[PDB]
């Protein structure tokens, strides 16, 4: 039997869905008492919503894979078992296994596979017109962010440089201080001329009112594009790019969802805790969440379900996990340090705040800034 009382943190729009996944669990285990709210600052800052007071914390908590090297490390979250590691492994694709292991040992229970897309409208760009992001953008407005690293990070990775080594693992692996990053820097800084891209702090609100005909944006937000949009919806994997006069594929993050479990939790409540995150991922669940938000299973059947095959925003995402077009988000304990220095990085190269007489100069300082 299973028993005990658990708290449980997902993002604020998430909260009906998973009242019904935790309805379908309390089915099953009728004697475990959950209680679903929103988390205090959204997913994005688990593990700091988390270690400001883990006694406090939920007991199940959503995670980005990035963040759990650091919460490993710090003794947030415990090794799964080697029962449910092995479900983990049998029921999801490789690339969730990979995304929610850290030094051989799985520390959450991943449920969604996410990779940004281009989403426009059908109506004002064709298909052709996204292959190319100048083509794009010399036809219609792209709206964006260049202050958020995670948009365009990857750009680097386009560019032919590494981040933290071959596998993501390696701490002075990180490369960029070369003439490869510069190419980088360059591309964000002709962004800032480029009359087809708009800055913005809510691309999506561009879209919904007509003044942006694209955004790059992730499956979390996928049944939301599909009503503004409705039937001028089109999806499409990221363009091509101009790296120093080369068309390259412009790259995305390959990102894994996932909960885990509160290392604070003993006894019942530990169990309950455990089996909870285990059945909130588990595929019916993944379907669940499928169907309100159009976010992507990583279970393995329910990726080639009927209904998940045939989603254009599906297809999309299978084409930007593989090699080339996107690279998974390393989960070193540094990612916090990353990502608060890779974005005044991208943005000063962007706004000009950082010239091309400074790029190499930032460059290695960044490199040292990220590696310690
Ligand atoms: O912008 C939307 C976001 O805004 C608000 O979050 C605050 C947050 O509370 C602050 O802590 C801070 O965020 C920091 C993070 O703390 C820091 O770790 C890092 O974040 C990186 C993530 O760790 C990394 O995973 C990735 O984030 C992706 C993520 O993988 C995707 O799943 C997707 O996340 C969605 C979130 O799950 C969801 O909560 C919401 O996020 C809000 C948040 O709720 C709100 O309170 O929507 C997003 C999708 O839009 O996308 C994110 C990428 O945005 O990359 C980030 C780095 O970009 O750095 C951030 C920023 O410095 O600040 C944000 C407000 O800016």
């Amino acid at each position: 039997n299973v028993s005990g009382s658990v708290k449980l943190w997902v993002d604020t729009t998430q909260v009906p869905y998973y009242k019904k996944i935790v309805a379908n669990f309390n089915k099953k285990y009728p004697d475990v008492k959950v209680k679903v709210t929103q988390s205090p600052n959204g997913s994005a800052n688990a593990k700091t919503d988390v270690g400001k007071d883990p006694a406090k914390a939920a007991d199940v908590f959503e995670v980005a894979n990035d963040q759990l090297g650091s919460m490993a490390e710090a003794g947030y979250i415990n090794p799964l078992s080697p029962d449910a590691t092995k479900a983990v492994k049998n029921n999801n694709v490789a690339v969730a296994s990979e995304g929610v292991t850290w030094k051989g040992k799985m520390f959450a229970y991943p449920f969604a596979e996410q990779a940004q897309t281009i989403y426009y409208n059908k109506s004002k760009l064709t298909a052709d017109d996204v292959k190319t992001w100048d083509g794009l953008t010399a036809k219609g407005v792209l709206a964006t962010d260049f202050t958020n690293a995670y948009n365009f990070y990857p750009v680097f990775l386009s560019a032919g440089t590494q981040l933290y080594g071959k596998t993501g693992e390696t701490v002075k692996g990180t490369d960029v201080n070369s003439a490869k990053g510069e190419q980088a820097m360059a591309w964000f800084a002709q962004q800032k001329s480029n009359k087809g891209v708009m800055q913005t702090s809510n691309a999506l609100n561009q879209l919904k009112s007509g003044k942006a005909a694209a955004i790059l944006d992730g499956p979390w937000n996928s049944a939301n594009i599909k009503k503004i949009l409705g039937k001028n919806f089109a999806v499409a994997p990221y363009p091509t790019i101009k790296l120093d006069g080369k068309d390259v594929q412009m790259q995305a993050f390959l990102g894994i969802e996932t909960f885990a479990v509160n290392s604070h939790a003993s006894g019942s409540n530990q169990k309950a805790a455990a089996t909870l995150a285990s059945f909130i991922t588990n595929k019916e669940s993944q379907l669940i969440v499928y169907d309100h938000s159009g976010q992507i299973p990583v279970d393995k059947t329910a990726q080639k379900s009927s209904k998940v095959a045939s989603d254009p925003v599906a297809g999309a995402v299978m084409t930007m996990a593989k090699p080339g077009n996107s690279t998974l988000m390393p989960k070193m304990p540094q990612m916090a340090t990353f990502w608060n220095d890779a974005a005044p990085l991208i943005n000063g190269a962007y706004t000009g705040s950082i010239p091309a007489s400074q790029y190499s100069t930032k460059l290695d300082t960044f490199v040292k800034n990220i590696s310690k």
